[PDB]
């Protein structure tokens, strides 16, 4: 419960990239009004404080901002930051227009229960004319996998459980995206970039979006699986610009890498352009098709 | 969703027990009639009809009896095994007794979000005078750990935080019991039983229960965490008796073990008699009284 905090505190790519983003680039917060959208406990508003913000407003629904209260209290920066318990949606703040809004909002897969909506309304609402979002850009990718004994363990386990016939799982678990750090030797092609997301100009609307992929295939193998994973950018008016990914090939973090099992495996080229369609709706589903297969899979 | 079944079911320790128990002690089940009381994927169940069960009644409130009744049928038991859905307090069944209740209900440190309610409910309406409840015979026990490494990674952690003070956190995070596996090199005592339950004669009023324990040092170190763990006794007319632990010093199973972190260490010499008090109340809270410290523990 609090825990859950403490886990994202000890992310160190998480939180270091915005550390480095913020102390950085103090020219961006440096006698500015600042919005943290769901402040947690604080720590990205203490940030913006350090570098020079004249004011900081933190704000979270969650009980957590109670300990942020505290938090800022031993911190005596209680005459920079003010924090507000409820929904961007519903508190009020005590100005109109904020210069920089900062968030760190990102679920699994970017936007399963991400808080992008929230950081979007904040944007339409409080952003001064000519003001910052950060991380300002994001995008989503995909890899394909190959990993026969894993999906063994997911599908073909069912076929005999303890001497009994229980393929019909197998039905039921297909649909159940899996959010796990991949061994990347089990990856089988170049990534490709679904997504493209800058938060000054997107609308929640283009959350929902569609993509036709090209998986260019490194590996003659078995595709098991098709992995998701998303970067994040910090770029407009940096000195300092600052990138992390949540891929594969990169350092784990605790959004991990997110996984759609494909009920099929199929056979695949080093070489092959290996083509399919990918579509996200609003909890979100994924519809995937690829090699004559359709799937729509859930984070349940 | 399903994916819990399947951690379930590929927990060998567990479903291996129930196994053995029932198959190396047929003559328990041989042209009886069973209660399956939980029954999940309905595996319990099989086993059970694989013994020689006239007939047998497996009952979920769960969307997993959609899958058990398909399960059931891919394995031509249906003339053995009916499946009902609902909780047992609410359900019909076919028939006014049965023979034997069989049922896997324990929770994180035995009692936690457990179904052990539900089962004496089951005992006391349905069984026959002179049938049998299995697993039979429960325990549960605490043991001391020293692992000051770990300690200061979820408490002094806090007292700083990129550069800021967190300190008050360390009393959000010292309620939240953890579930985890323990190196077992960390036990710094032998185990001592703090509750003992034959589920025949035991009412749902004996789950709150105290108990004064005493620990047997058996190496001089920090004392930073208590550790709780259960085993379960399958012995009742058995021929093949069956037991498993749960507990540091077994196979790990994924109920792993139950860790109170104390707020504040304090040390032990090798042969000392460490004295405390520990009560369990109704979700569920442990009150732990040692080294003259006293403090409640959820899981949230
Ligand atoms: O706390 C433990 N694991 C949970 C954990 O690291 N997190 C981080 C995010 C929230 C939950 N695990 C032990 C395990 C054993 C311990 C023994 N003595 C003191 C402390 C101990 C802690
Ligand atoms: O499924 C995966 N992990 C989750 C898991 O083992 N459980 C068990 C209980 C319910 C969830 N993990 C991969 C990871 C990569 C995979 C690649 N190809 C096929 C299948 C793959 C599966």
């Amino acid at each position: 419960h609090y825990g859950i905090h403490e886990e994202m505190l000890k992310d160190k790519i998480r939180t270091e990239s915005y550390r480095d983003f913020i102390y950085q680039n103090p020219h961006i917060f440096k006698d500015k009004v600042v919005l943290d959208v769901g402040c947690g406990t604080g720590i990205l508003s203490m940030f913006a404080a350090k570098a020079g913000a004249k004011k900081v407003l933190g704000v979270d629904q969650s009980e957590i901002l109670y300990q942020a209260m505290d938090i800022i209290r031993l911190n005596k920066l209680e005459d920079t930051i003010t924090l507000i318990k409820g929904k961007i949606e519903e508190v009020h703040l005590p100005v109109e227009k904020v210069d920089v809004i900062i968030s760190e909002w990102m679920g699994y897969f970017l936007l399963f229960e991400s808080m992008l909506d929230s950081v979007l309304y904040a944007k339409n609402k409080y952003l001064a004319k000519g003001g910052s979002v950060y991380p300002d850009i994001c995008t989503i990718s995909l890899v394909a996998v190959s990993d026969v004994n894993k999906h063994a363990d997911r599908i073909a386990f069912w076929d005999d459980v303890y001497g009994f016939k229980m393929s019909c799982m197998k039905k039921a678990v297909i649909p159940e995206a899996v959010v796990e750090v991949l061994d990347p030797k089990t990856l089988i092609s170049e990534p490709c970039g679904i997504k493209h997301i800058d938060c000054h100009t997107t609308s929640i609307s283009d959350l929902e979006f569609s993509s036709d992929f090209t998986l260019k295939i490194t590996r003659t193998s078995m595709c098991t699986a098709i992995a998701g994973y998303f970067d994040i950018y910090f770029e407009k008016n940096c000195h300092n610009r600052v990138v992390f990914s949540t891929g594969p090939q990169s350092t784990k973090t605790h959004w991990k890498q997110t996984v759609f099992l494909l009920e099929k495996p199929f056979s695949v080229k080093a070489g092959e352009a290996l083509k399919g369609k990918v579509t996200v709706h609003k909890s979100l589903t994924v519809t995937l098709t690829l090699n004559n297969s359709t799937q729509t899979y859930g984070l349940q």
